[PDB]
Formats: structure tokens, C-alpha cells, sequence
């Protein structure tokens, strides 16, 4: 129990954080499963288990998702400190200061390391000043800000508290680690109580819960009674409990308060779940979730042009595409509906269901999606709407424009905090809603050099008035066939056009952008003392999946093939389209 070091990692996506991860194990004998010896996935395991003499050190990946600052939370609430590694050249850079920001509001003590002390041009002092300015501006406590510094070069497998007088080996970052972190404050003899932190999945066993024991033991084939934080309890059987070495996880006849683990057979366990001892029942508080906040129906493709370009299609082929999805992604929903053609698909933002849908075209999908939406959900007798935590991190010149658009977007202002060194922070509660579209409309305006968190906070109240209102209106295909020059030419006095002369189209397929807010139902077959001389139509906008998503209005999808984007109304008639208004 007091041998168990269990810290967390941060570092930039360079800074080597895999690389000293690897030169820790190897020197401390650790048994390796893998067959890697020197380079010259590039990624951590979700925990590493390094055992240095009578001593285990749990080293817990920091999640790099801007969307998951829940599972950040999660990471700090299970460990006792956070390694911080930094580059002795760049010294700390912005992308892991939202990281960095959460180890220090859950009241973790930091390990500096700065790795590359033998780089050309390394300038390590001035790293230290950087690191400790950092600090100072993340509101650091005294206790917080007295700090070891450990330099390192996984490279010559070096460490040091002095750069100029390097040890022999990396025997200093291990002793930082055992002095310096706390052992986990723990109740080995009390009841079995362990909270699920996170979620892993393999064919093998299906689920895999992760969590810090907090008190107790847990054993094979243990009856449990788990509890979630809604306070609604089942019964289950452990099947198997699994231990951290090095990058693998072993199979074990027990594990103990203060051990990170994997546990299994306990079926569909779900963030902050907390498995008991069957005679003591005791939930520990919940724990913040990634919580999908962002909403889009993914539909059969019913359009007159269906199964012409992609080979999968069918309700069963899309159904089951999406279920495939759901176990490897965890943060994922998926909901069946009244229709039996139509998947309400629940995500972290609108980029999570995005991603989905691009990487279903490439395999041959074809299907039909709605806008991305929030889901209004009725909790205490009202209809209440999904709230966020957002952090954006910008230069100075863009907190003017970037304060303007999420005010627009009913942003609440929490904190501004400039660092006096070209970027400011700030902290904003938003309803999910109003960030639908943002990031987007962010990375321009502040032309790719900002960073944007979020972190799902609660429900609240409706906050009112609509969000990105559309301010032009469509041109809508009323006929099948081939689009003609001359019609194109004429139409595009009156819009933008997105297709020009030999496009197929459809009735009710979307081909321009009205000027105008009103939507018009146009001919795009046939053509219509002086005249109009040369008939050449300005190149059509060819908009991306993210475009067309952020296109479309309530009364219309985006129909998705491997080959094609076309946008259109539900209602393919003006009839239709009529009759409803
Ligand atoms: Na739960
Ligand atoms: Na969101």
C-alpha cells in the first residue's frame, strides 16, 4: 500500500512523453510483453506499471481530446500527482496548459521534468522560469509551487536535479516519484468499494471497467452489488480482475485499496458505477461525464438516386455499422426510433458524429443525416437543455471578436486570465446548443491559433431565442434529370450555385444558395433587341461534409455517398413542402 506511487502524465504531443515512459520501464526491469528495443503506436498505454525496486508506479495517460475534460477530471481524481514533461528547448507550450489547469484544481502537487537536456540549443534555466510562471498564473498554491525539477535525456537514459552534473541512469526521476507523491490514502481492511473511471472494450470478455480501488479487495468470481449515481442498484459476478505490468494487463486472483485496475463480467458498467461488497452499499459521489450532447438521425437513403454509388445501404447493413461503432466508442449513443429507417446518433460535438459518418463513406456507405441538434430533455417537470464548461485559449488580439461571438451565442463569461505573454484565457458556461457550429467559425476568426475546451457541466433551464438562424434561403430542383447551362446561367444571377451543367438531379435536391431568405422552387432543365453574349457559369461551391452539416436547416438532410454530397429537402415536393409550412 505505501509502495503504490500513482501519478498521472502531461506533455506536449512532441515532448517525448512515450519515449521516457519506455527508458523508465526498461531500466527498471519491468518484464516487457512487446519486442520494441531502440527507435529512431507512438502513443502511451492508458496506464503504464512500473515496478522500481519495492516500489509500483502507476503512470496514467492524460487524455489529449479538447471535448473530454470530463475523463481529464477522472484521471486526477484517481491519481496523487501529475508528472509534468516538458521540452528543454520549447519549455511549456499552451496545448497542455487546460490539462495542467485541471491537475492543479483537483489539488495535485507537480513533478517537472524537462527531457532533451542534451538537445542543440537546449536552454533549460529559462524552461524553469517559463514553468514557473506558468504555475504562478494557474492561481498555484504555495505548496503547489514548491516543486521538484528533474532533468532528463531519454536518449543517454539520464537523470538529474542539476542538468551540469547529470546521474548515471534515471535513478533521480524514480526517487522524485517515490519522495514526492504521495501513496494513495486508502482503507485496505474496510468493504470492497471501487468506482469505474473509465471504459475499455475487447472481443475477448466484452466491457472492461477501469477504476482506483478505494477500499476493500476484489477477487475472481466475487458476488458485488453495483451502485450507479442515480442510486439505482444491481447484483453481478466479477469475472476477472486485472493488474497493471509495464504495458500489459495480467490476470490476477486479487487486487487491493489503492490499485488501479481492469475488472470484467460485470456487464454494461457505465462511468462512476461503484462496485460493492453485496452488506455495504455505499456509492461514492459521481464523477463528470463526456456526456453526448450533440444529436443527428442517420437515416436509410430514400433518395431517387439510392444504391447508385455506395454498395452498403440497407437499414440492417447501417444498424449494425453503428452498434459495431458503439462497443470501440465508448462515448458514443445510439438510439433505434418510431422509424425503423432512422438512428438518432448521440456524440461528443458535432466533429465526433462527423468523423463517424466520413469514415462509414469511405467503407461504402450511403445514408441521409439531419442536422446536428441537442436533445431537449424533460427533468423535474421542465424541458431543460445540456449546459458546457468551455475553455478557449486565444491571443490577445483575438479575445475583441471571440467575446462578441459566444455572447451571440448566450455564452456566459466565468474568467478572463491574460498570461502577459500574447494570450488570454477564457472560461465560459454555454448551453451545448449554442456551441453547435462554433468551432468552426472559432478556428477562422482566429485563423487556426486558438484552442477551444469543453467540459459537460449539468442541465438548466431552456436559455431563450434560437442559435446560427440561417439567413438565406434555398434553390430547390423541382424535376429529375441532367441541370442545363443557360437555366444555370440564369439562376445564378439570383444565388450561388452548388453543381453546374451534366449534374444529375433530383426533385427537392438543394443546388444553390437563394440571395434571399425565402426558399424557390426552380427549373434547372430547360432554358428560359440585345442579349446576354457567352452563357459560363461561375465554378459551383463544393462544400465539405462539416459545410453541408452546418448548412442545413430542420427541413432538410445532407444525402451522404462515398462519391457524393447532396443536400435536400424532406419533403422532395413542393406540395409536400406546402402542406406542412
Ligand atoms: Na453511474
Ligand atoms: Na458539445
Amino acid at each position: 500500500i505505501e509502495n503504490l506511487r500513482n501519478i498521472a502524465i502531461i506533455a506536449h504531443v512532441d515532448h517525448g512523453k512515450t519515449t521516457l515512459v519506455d527508458k523508465l520501464l526498461q531500466q527498471s526491469g519491468t518484464f516487457d510483453a512487446r519486442a520494441e528495443t531502440q527507435e529512431r503506436i507512438t502513443i502511451l498505454a492508458k496506464n503504464t506499471a512500473i515496478k522500481w525496486n519495492d516500489y509500483r508506479i502507476n503512470i496514467v495517460d492524460t487524455p489529449g481530446h479538447a471535448d473530454f475534460g470530463g475523463e481529464v477530471e477522472r484521471v486526477m481524481s484517481m491519481v496523487d500527482s501529475v508528472l509534468l514533461v516538458v521540452d528543454a528547448f520549447d519549455g511549456p507550450m499552451p496545448q497542455t496548459r487546460f490539462v495542467t489547469k485541471k491537475a492543479f484544481a483537483h489539488g495535485l502537487k507537480p513533478i517537472v521534468v524537462i527531457n532533451k537536456v542534451d538537445r542543440p540549443g537546449a536552454r533549460p534555466d529559462w524552461v524553469v522560469d517559463q514553468v514557473f510562471d506558468l504555475f504562478v498564473n494557474l492561481d498555484a498554491t504555495d505548496e503547489q509551487l514548491d516543486f521538484p525539477i528533474i532533468y532528463a535525456s531519454a536518449l543517454n537514459g539520464i537523470a538529474g536535479l542539476d542538468h551540469e552534473d547529470m546521474a548515471e541512469d534515471m535513478t533521480p526521476l524514480y526517487q522524485a516519484i517515490v519522495d514526492h507523491v504521495p501513496a494513495p490514502d486508502v482503507d485496505l481492511d474496510g468493504p470492497l468499494q471501487m468506482q469505474i473511471s473509465q471504459l475499455d472494450y475487447n472481443n475477448y470478455v466484452g466491457v472492461i471497467g477501469i477504476g482506483r480501488i478505494k477500499r476493500g479487495k476484489v477477487k475472481p468470481n466475487q458476488q458485488v452489488t453495483i451502485i450507479d449515481s442515480e442510486g439505482k442498484t444491481r447484483n453481478a459476478k466479477v469475472g476477472k480482475v486485472l493488474t497493471h505490468l509495464g504495458l500489459e494487463r495480467i490476470d490476477s486472483n486479487i487486487a487491493e485499496a489503492g490499485d488501479i485496475i481492469a475488472i470484467t463480467g460485470l456487464g454494461e458498467l457505465n462511468i462512476s458505477d461503484t462496485i460493492c461488497d453485496p452488506q455495504n452499499v455505499e456509492a461514492l459521489p459521481a464523477l463528470s461525464v463526456d456526456e453526448p450532447t450533440v444529436s443527428m438521425f442517420f437515416c436509410v437513403n430514400t433518395s431517387p438516386f439510392c444504391g447508385k454509388e455506395g454498395k452498403f445501404v440497407t437499414s440492417r447493413q447501417i444498424l449494425d455499422r453503428l452498434n459495431k461503432e458503439l462497443v470501440h466508442n465508448v462515448a458514443l449513443r445510439v438510439e433505434e426510433t418510431e422509424d425503423a429507417d432512422a438512428f438518432r446518433v448521440s456524440g461528443r460535438g458535432e466533429l465526433h458524429l462527423s468523423v463517424l459518418i466520413e469514415n462509414m463513406r469511405r467503407e461504402g456507405f450511403e445514408l441521409a443525416v439531419s442536422r446536428p441538434k441537442v436533445i431537449f430533455r424533460e427533468i423535474d417537470g421542465r424541458k431543460q437543455e445540456p449546459y458546457e464548461n468551455v475553455t478557449l485559449d486565444v491571443e490577445e488580439q483575438h479575445q475583441g471578436s471571440v467575446m462578441q461571438a459566444l455572447g451571440e451565442r448566450k455564452g456566459d463569461l466565468k474568467n478572463m486570465n491574460p498570461d502577459g505573454k500574447g494570450r488570454v484565457r477564457l472560461d465560459y458556461v454555454i448551453p451545448s446548443r449554442g456551441l453547435i457550429g462554433f468551432r468552426s467559425e472559432f478556428m477562422t476568426m482566429t485563423s487556426g491559433t486558438g484552442l477551444l475546451y469543453s467540459t459537460f457541466s449539468h442541465y438548466d433551464d431552456i436559455r431563450p431565442g434560437e442559435v446560427g438562424q440561417r439567413q438565406n434561403g434555398v434553390l430547390i430542383s423541382n424535376g429529375q434529370g441532367k441541370a442545363v447551362a443557360f437555366a444555370l446561367f440564369g439562376l445564378q444571377d439570383r444565388g450561388k450555385l452548388f453543381l453546374g451543367h451534366g449534374a444529375e438531379v433530383y426533385e427537392g435536391q438543394i443546388i444553390g444558395i437563394h440571395s434571399r431568405s425565402n426558399d424557390l422552387t426552380v427549373n434547372c432543365l430547360t432554358g428560359k433587341s440585345g442579349t446576354d453574349e457567352a452563357v459560363i457559369l461561375v465554378p459551383p461551391i463544393k462544400m465539405s461534409l462539416e459545410q453541408a452539416l452546418e448548412f442545413i436547416d430542420d427541413d432538410e438532410l445532407v444525402e451522404v455517398t462515398p462519391t457524393s454530397i447532396r443536400i435536400r429537402k424532406r419533403h422532395l415536393t413542393e406540395n409536400d413542402r406546402r402542406r406542412a409550412n
